[PDB]
């Protein structure tokens, strides 16, 4: 058996969700639709380091009916579905993934991934957050030769590899795929907006409405994030260091304020910043008997989860904590600080995925196809792959396009089929 | 008098909204109390074409201030305030600006701004919408040799920059104002959720709850219309031609729809697109007794006016125009089709304008130093004075930063001052 899961029979299960999550996302059945039959990533063998979900099965099974081979491992302990897992693996495809896997259960996944019988080896790395990169770089140089380039789906994954890249240290052309407007404003923002409340909900049953809710944090996650409190009646606070983002906050009515000044105000705390300890002991200290605290970006090193170490842990059941101080005051942690719409739930929606993954696919077939055309640095796809992955959406939501006439294209400077906007256009 | 406006004795008027103003307009007052003194812009002969509104005094003054000296009219017929103009004219600046201009009389206000008395011709322009940019570069190539650059405010104006530079007809730097994130996700966002109301409200006692409105454009204007009426309990349909841009309106629970189908069944029609007659005679036969239309967007051409020429224009009061049709059916019409916020009210509110006029004045000392540096192409101002113009903004509303950490600033990659984001982040 070339995979590890939890339960295999829970494979139809799976299928049957994943029958569902198909009826949901238009542009990868369009994919499949307009490439199965060419296949053009026959002789891709991807290596792929990304959640297991429903969703990310039907990105493998795309990817597969276009000709490539996936060896898969999750991006988080928690993040796995397991039907989903099941119903790959009884595909046969390999799949090293399941819930609440160890830190060394993980890190062993990820390594499967790089190596299969009869001296399988990927050529092609499907990235999100930047791990499977950091491992083939950092513990496999010789494979680095024949690895056509990788693709990176998330913010935090693309700081590293700018990081990397200014260091002299990236060894591989990268596709951004985060910053696709087709990802970041949709997945990142709409997203969050309805799996965020997903998490919490699911968790708890703290109600939202009159709690005064705090967002580090003010990117396309914690805009998302702050729309959806917001919605459900919560105050909403939120943090930044951004002076841009947190004037945009101001402007649509959040107090912009600092954890230092608030810890002991808030009943709920989301970490939505990509960054190092923003949620420290002291803060965790001063904050209210049953407060609520989860991550929501991509590594839980958003929260100083080791100052906790020593206090008793009390389980209310998978992924929902007690932490309990000397004084007896208790916190509530979701999913040990991990990333909380998939630990605590299942993640974005199919439809919004459906946008993000579509990116994925064309990242890889341009990787494979027109890797000699890359150096060793970050780009992005082109905006009219941008705007077709939208165009392959609007069907399913019932949207009409308006068609520009002839003088119309010219009076604004575009082609009537596109890119209709300036490169660096913010929408 | 080396001016032309409406009535002088407005003046005192004018100063009160000023002085009113000044307290909203913190990035303005921040570049007087940082460069007053060392008169940056001494020596810069600014001809300026930019609605002649109170916040527009602001900007003037703090132009003056600063040490340059100017020549001023309003780049639209309807939009100046003429108390605004008199207390400009009582300073002794030269403006030549009314409410209620004729097209001759617009395009000799603009021709005022570029010949002074005893010999004063501009080195640089202030545009806005791209007028004085054409009069200039058609009219008087002469001029051209001597102007160190334009610094342009709207995305009209940007995209007739554009296809001037595609075809070699740009003979100047120019600063594309517009694209500074603290411009266009502000001004045209934030503003126009504003500023449309109270366009509409003033014009007419048309009720927005309950009604059907038709928002023609889903970019950064458009954005803020829908926000606006979907707030005060309209139904919302949105036209677009950008399918990414669709895409976002239809996340947000708006129905994407074109006018050929929907003419009869709206209520209320706004153009936000920057395009050529979106709004067509067939649209407007289409609609329904007492349906309202205007325009948002740079130019009155988004609706075939033309077209209405033949009809009874029944005057309602100043800018609020019922057009009879032959069958008995009226439609009310705004400002003639010109830019409804700025015609049938006073523009966008204080506090935002600082936003863009300062970026205005600090195009306006990058071109006067440092034009040699620039070929003729448009340029965008650098990122960290793009996060400056926001942080100057954050005091007046209260909005508190926090600061990075050594480690924090490390772990992201960004220096601890900025700037936060990659050059394309879109926010
Ligand atoms: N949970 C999900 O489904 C999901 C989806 C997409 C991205 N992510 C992850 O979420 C994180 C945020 O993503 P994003 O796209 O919003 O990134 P972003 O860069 O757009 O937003 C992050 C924001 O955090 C702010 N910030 C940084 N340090 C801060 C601090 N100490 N205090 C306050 N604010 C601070 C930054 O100024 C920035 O505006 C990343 O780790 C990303 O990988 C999660
Ligand atoms: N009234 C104000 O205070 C104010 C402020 C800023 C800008 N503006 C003006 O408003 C206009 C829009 O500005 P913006 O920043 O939103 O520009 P934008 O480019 O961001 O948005 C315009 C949108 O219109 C869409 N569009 C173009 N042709 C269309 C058509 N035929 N049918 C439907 N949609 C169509 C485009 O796809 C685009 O998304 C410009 O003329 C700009 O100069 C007015
Ligand atoms: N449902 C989902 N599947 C995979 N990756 C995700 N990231 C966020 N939501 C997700
Ligand atoms: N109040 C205002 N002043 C000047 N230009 C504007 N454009 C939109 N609103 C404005």
């Amino acid at each position: 058996q070339d995979y590890k899961v939890a339960e295999i029979s829970l494979a139809d299960w799976g299928r049957k969700e994943i029958a569902i999550a198909e009826t949901e996302m238009p542009g990868l059945m369009a994919l499949r639709e307009e490439f199965s039959a060419k296949k053009p990533l026959q002789g891709a063998r991807i290596a792929g380091c990304l959640h297991m979900t429903i969703q990310t099965a039907v990105l493998i099974e795309t990817l597969v009916a276009l000709g490539a081979e996936v060896r898969w491992s999750s991006c988080n302990i928690f993040s796995t579905q397991d039907h989903a897992a099941s119903a790959i693996a009884a595909k046969g495809i390999p799949v090293f993934a399941w819930k609440g896997e160890t830190e060394e259960e993980y890190w062993w996944c990820v390594e499967q991934t790089l190596s299969g019988p009869n001296g399988w080896t990927p050529n092609l790395l499907l990235d999100d957050g930047g791990d499977l990169t950091q491992v083939v770089h950092q513990k496999h140089p010789k494979l680095l030769t024949a690895i056509k380039g990788v693709s990176e789906e998330t913010t935090t994954g693309v700081a590293r590899l700018y990081e990397m890249a200014k260091h002299g240290q990236l060894k591989i052309p990268a596709i951004n795929v985060n910053n696709a407007v087709t990802k970041s404003k949709f997945d990142n923002l709409y997203g969050c907006r309805e799996s965020l409340l997903d998490g919490l909900k699911r968790a708890t049953d703290v109600m939202i409405a009159g709690k005064v809710a705090l967002i580090l944090g003010y990117g396309d996650v914690g805009k998302g994030c702050a729309q959806a409190l917001r919605g459900q009646g919560a105050t909403v606070l939120v943090a930044e260091i951004d002076p841009i983002c947190a004037l945009q906050a101001a402007m649509e009515g959040y107090r912009v304020v600092t954890l230092d000044d608030v810890a002991e105000q808030v009943d709920i705390v989301v970490t939505a910043t990509g960054n190092y300890h923003v949620v420290t002991h002291d803060h965790m200290k001063r904050m209210r008997n049953q407060a609520i605290l989860c991550n929501i970006g991509h590594f839980d090193s958003e929260i100083d989860i080791q100052s906790l170490k020593q206090y008793q842990w009390e389980n209310i059941k998978p992924q929902v904590d007690h932490v309990i101080f000397p004084d007896g005051k208790r916190i509530i942690i979701l999913a040990e600080g991990r990333l909380v719409n998939l630990g605590c739930a299942t993640g974005h929606p199919s439809f919004v995925m459906s946008a993000s993954f579509t990116n994925q696919v064309l990242a890889q077939i341009e990787l494979f196809q027109n890797s000699s055309q890359y150096q060793n640095q970050v780009y992005v796809l082109p905006k009219v792959l941008d705007e077709k992955v939208a165009r392959l959406h609007l069907g399913r939501i019932g949207a009409k396009l308006t068609q520009l006439s002839n003088e119309q294209a010219d009076y604004i400077g575009v082609d009537k089929n596109g890119p209709y906007k300036p490169d660096h256009y913010r929408y």
